[PDB]
């Protein structure tokens, strides 16, 4: 079985210095990054990989102002860009959904996950770990009362939809091998590169742990070098100009 449509749905955005995408550039240039989530429509129900930005984050450039990572970060998201919207627009209500994957917990993939109460919420038992006592983390990202689905390692969702395990970017990062009816296999790498020259060139970039995430490449590499799929990176301006977007699917 493969799924039937794979939608990259543009989240809102987020403004990062340009060294988040090169550990070798000089920080002092901030890009404006995409920030998606995804909806794959399956037999079995509507999947949603990641929810987006915080409430917080909403007309709040200046989120991150006496933090530890004060103009290092700014969200771009406007009220349309609030999880539940985007999914109205779409045709769904949160409780539709079959199960919510969290790639990571980082604010530009869970800011959204205290919307969904009662979808299991599928999470890297590592990176729930990390979420709890790290200082990265939101807590808009690892509410204690959502309907988690904790796993540790590489994960079968549905037919057609597979986690791999990537850590490195963040403590227990996971990407996305999806077989859909139109395309074939599809690797979303989500954070696991931001731009292809993360992944092709091996490219340093923002991660916790910039070591272990080389090794997830090297691993995303030998899964390619087998499945020969499409690729599509986590926060890639270049790759963006190109990406087929809702309504368009893949
Ligand atoms: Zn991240
Ligand atoms: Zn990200």
């Amino acid at each position: 079985m493969t799924v039937k449509k794979l939608y990259f749905i543009p989240a809102g955005r987020c403004m990062l210095d340009h060294s988040s995408v090169n550990s070798a550039l000089t920080p002092g240039k901030l890009l404006n990054l995409p920030v998606w989530c995804y909806l794959l429509e399956t037999e079995e129900g509507p999947i949603l990989v990641d929810t987006g930005m915080p409430e917080s984050a909403v007309n709040n450039e200046g989120l991150f102002n006496g933090t530890f990572v004060e103009g290092q970060i700014l969200p771009k998201m406007t009220e349309e860009d609030r999880i539940v919207n985007i999914l109205k627009r779409v045709g769904y209500e949160p409780d539709d959904l079959l199960y919510i994957i969290s790639s990571h917990l980082h604010f530009d993939h869970a800011g959204g996950n205290g919307a969904f109460t009662n979808t299991p919420i599928i999470v890297q038992r590592t990176e729930y770990e990390a979420a709890l006592h790290r200082e990265e983390y939101m807590k808009e990202c690892i509410l204690p009362h959502l309907n988690y689905k904790i796993i540790e390692g590489d994960y079968e969702v549905v037919p057609g939809v597979q986690l791999l395990y990537t850590p490195g970017h963040s403590p227990g990062h996971q990407s996305l091998f999806i077989e859909t009816e139109q395309s074939g296999s599809v690797l979303l790498t989500i954070d696991a590169s931001y731009t292809k020259e993360n992944f092709e060139d091996e490219v340093p970039f923002a991660g916790f742990d910039p070591e272990l995430a080389l090794s997830s490449i090297k691993r995303l590499k030998e899964v390619v070098k087998k499945e020969k799929p499409i690729i599509f990176f986590g926060h890639d301006i270049e790759q963006e100009k190109s990406c087929r977007v809702f309504p368009e699917y893949i």
